[PDB]
């Protein structure tokens, strides 16, 4: 299948196995910003679901297609390929939603659907927006999509701004600098210094900060999950240039991301920005692996540039230099091995 | 081979992807008990190695094998599966030590050796002593071992007791009461309480805690690392009968394990007791999914069961009794999915 060939099986493999326990749920769902801004979305726009057929997405306990189903949806398929579907079934009959919700076990890459839908839901969004590739699944699902069929979420927003924060930079460094030592135990281990460097700098940081740190205003990339196709996720080149309005050292950037539940009757956003109460998602930097100084006014221009791997996550690539002294940083992250400051 | 007959693909793919991290070796090396007294045990017993061939099985980043080194080795056959090897022999080649250590890269059951050893080192101890079941890969490799020949650790002895600890216990069903609600965002969850509270106790907890919460002396189960086959790894019974010191409700059994180097000059212990300052191990409790009261002077006996399965891991039995009564409990556990309480 289309999820098969892009997927290591090994990565597939733990990658559902997680989904598969009720722990993991009861995290995402005692997230009161994602559950309720999910449940507002749905509800205010009860006039997208009376007496629609809707596909979920990756349905995990059924939670969206309850939501669905007390806006009034005439029928629901609940797409799941982890266990989780067996559960998601037990709630469905103790619920008496049996006529309006069927639980389909499987990957939504894989199953037959026995028609189609007026409008997707899903909970596609990994850290950065982009983890764990699940954008690529929902956007696939659009197979099952009647045409001016909508989509809940139906944009996503990444937003990136560079932000200075030294003691987060020191910390990484000195993690790495344990790899310095000509005599540890007797033993010499500064050959490594660098790759332990590289390794400790390619982590993305999940964690929150204070608005502060941030050294210009925001880049917004727009991904419109309407007009987006599969493939476009393959590869994401996200330019910017930041007009920089604090001088100081700038060690890395910050990453968020909102999408936005356009229905016919309102706009309902969810954001992780972090002027905004926090949620699972919390945000992310990619650190420099050196400091680039700027001046207030100077222009930081360049690349971040998303490439899919099989293990479900993107090698990340950025690129970026002060226009005005041409100082230049460029760093490689791996999307898949973040350290979890928080 | 041997290893692929017993690990499923998926679960060697992580594993060997997990060690092959630097932060991981760091971890591991910052741990001054384990480090310190591998290295005293090598030193302080240089004559079971001094112009000696020695195997390092699953070497890391070749630490044990600079031990051996330091203490004279002739020649050290230094083991590694993972990407580690990589780093291991830049570490031989800064150490200016490519006369003595060779790296091999491979699985100990896969490789070729030129020659026989007359000590094997390693460290195979996982949480609980048997998680990850390298010790079979280490007495796997005794078929290189000279008739009389050492292994470093030479014996281990997994201590379990029973314990109370009525917070721990009831975290639980705190935990697992999420799904006890009729109207979660108007759903009624209630139907999935049980699937979660199964689920929790499933998971063995991984942290460590006041000795005052043992009710009785540890028993101990050694296993032999000169005379145990691999294959006596595969089921692990271990009868106990505990003489209750204290009187209470026993929640279930702690685990933790010590490791001796039984060399010529002298016999070195690595413990991860409660009583001895606390190494990456921790300890290991398993919950009774009933507590059981005794009496001071009652008599707690029963089996604890490992059956190791294709996830590097084991599936763990516990039955119990307080002979006195015949108030008996029992769990099912996966040692694969501990619960890293901290
Ligand atoms: N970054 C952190 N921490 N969290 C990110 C949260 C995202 C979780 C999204 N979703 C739960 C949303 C749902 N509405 C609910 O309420 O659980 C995950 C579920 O989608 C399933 N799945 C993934 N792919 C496919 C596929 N191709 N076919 C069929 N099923 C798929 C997972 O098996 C999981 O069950
Ligand atoms: N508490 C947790 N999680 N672990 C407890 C610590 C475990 C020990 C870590 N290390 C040894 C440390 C080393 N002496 C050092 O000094 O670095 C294990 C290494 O054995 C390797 N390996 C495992 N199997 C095999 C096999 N069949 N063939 C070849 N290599 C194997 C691992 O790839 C890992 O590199």
């Amino acid at each position: 299948s289309v999820f098969s060939e892009r997927t290591e099986e090994s990565s597939a493999v733990q990658y559902f196995q997680f989904y598969g326990y009720l722990s993991q749920q009861q995290n995402m769902m005692q997230d009161y910003v994602r559950t309720g801004t999910y449940q507002r979305a749905i509800l205010q726009n009860h006039t997208d679901f009376k007496d629609k057929i809707v596909l979920d997405v990756g349905c995990g306990s059924g939670i969206l297609s309850f939501f669905a189903a007390q806006a009034g949806a005439r029928k629901i398929y609940a797409v799941e390929a982890s266990t989780m579907a067996q559960h998601a079934e037990v709630l469905v009959k103790s619920n008496n939603l049996t006529d309006r919700i069927v639980v389909i076990p499987g990957k939504v890459e894989e199953v037959s659907l026995p028609e189609q839908v007026d409008i997707i839901i899903s909970e596609p969004m990994g850290y950065m927006l982009f983890n764990e590739r699940m954008l690529e699944s929902y956007l696939h699902a659009k197979k099952y999509l009647k045409p001016s069929g909508n989509m809940f979420p139906t944009i996503g927003d990444v937003h990136l701004a560079p932000f200075t924060d030294e003691q987060l930079y020191m910390e990484q460094f000195t993690k790495a600098n344990f790899w310095y030592q000509p005599s540890f135990h007797g033993v010499d281990l500064s050959a490594l210094r660098g790759a332990a460097v590289d390794e400790y700098f390619r982590q993305p940081v999940v964690d929150t900060f204070d608005i502060r740190i941030l050294m210009a205003k925001s880049v917004k990339y727009t991904v419109n999950f309407l007009e987006a196709k599969e493939g476009d996720l393959h590869r994401i080149e996200i330019p910017f240039k930041f007009h920089m309005l604090h001088s100081g050292l700038v060690h890395g950037l910050a990453f968020w991301f909102d999408v936005a539940f356009i229905g016919s009757i309102m706009t309902v956003w969810l954001s992780t920005a972090p002027t905004e109460p926090l949620t699972h998602w919390y945000q992310v930097r990619c650190l420099f692996q050196s400091p680039l100084f700027a001046k207030a006014g100077d222009t930081l221009s360049g690349t971040c540039l998303l490439i899919a791997n099989k293990r479900q996550s993107y090698d990340i690539s950025i690129v970026a230099q002060v226009d005005q002294t041409g100082s230049k940083s460029s760093n490689l992250l791996d999307l898949k091995n973040p350290f979890f400051r928080y």
